[PDB]
């Protein structure tokens, strides 16, 4: 009964959202959901939905379930292929701060060229994790769906062919989908700074 529920929920999580979870966490999650709803007989569809929502609010470190390939941090330059439903511990634009510093360092008939210099585009740097390893994700090309206010713990789907350099993923719009969620436990950490 319970294992059947777990197997169907696990298949659904992977099939629908590319989410991968440890069986021990999953069965405990199902038990917890039944005890919360005071209902032992929720439909599979409703159980699937609530399990996914619990996952979105879960700190991936709790799962102790590796997602990323072993050796991504050791290869100086390469490409990552696959679907990874990861977690954003935090993010910040690194472009504006660097540009700012440079500006200060910049300053410190007759015609004079005044060669247009547009504002360097936003550069979001994400501190990512699958709960086991931590890696960085750079906004290599504009990715509007991402923004500096996404809460710590936000779950994000990283997929396709992704180039990486020195432990940093060079993310492009076609490699990202925001799944949402947040980790309350983490919101307490970064909201202090």
């Amino acid at each position: 009964n319970v294992t059947s529920i777990a197997l169907r929920a696990e298949t659904w999580l992977l099939a629908a959202w590319h989410v991968k979870v440890p069986p021990m966490w999953l069965e405990a999650c199902i038990n917890w959901i039944q005890e919360e709803n005071n209902n032992v007989n929720l439909s599979q569809a409703q159980m699937n939905k609530q399990v996914f929502e619990q996952w979105l609010l879960t700190d991936l470190r709790d799962l102790e379930h590796p997602l990323l390939p072993d050796g991504i941090l050791e290869i100086p330059k390469g490409e990552l292929n696959g679907f990874y439903a990861l977690q954003i511990n935090s993010l910040v634009d690194v472009s504006q701060p660097a540009y700012s510093q440079i500006q200060k360092l910049r300053g410190k008939a007759q015609v004079t060229p005044k060669p247009w210099e547009a504002k360097p585009s936003r550069m979001l740097m994400l501190q990512l994790t699958d709960g086991i390893v931590q890696i960085q994700g750079m906004e290599y090309q504009p990715i509007p769906i991402l923004h500096s206010d996404l809460p710590p713990g936000t779950k994000i789907l990283i997929y396709g062919n992704i180039s990486f350099r020195l432990g940093v993923l060079l993310l492009k719009p076609e490699n990202v989908k925001v799944l949402g969620g947040e980790v309350d436990a983490l919101l307490e950490e970064y909201a202090q700074e």
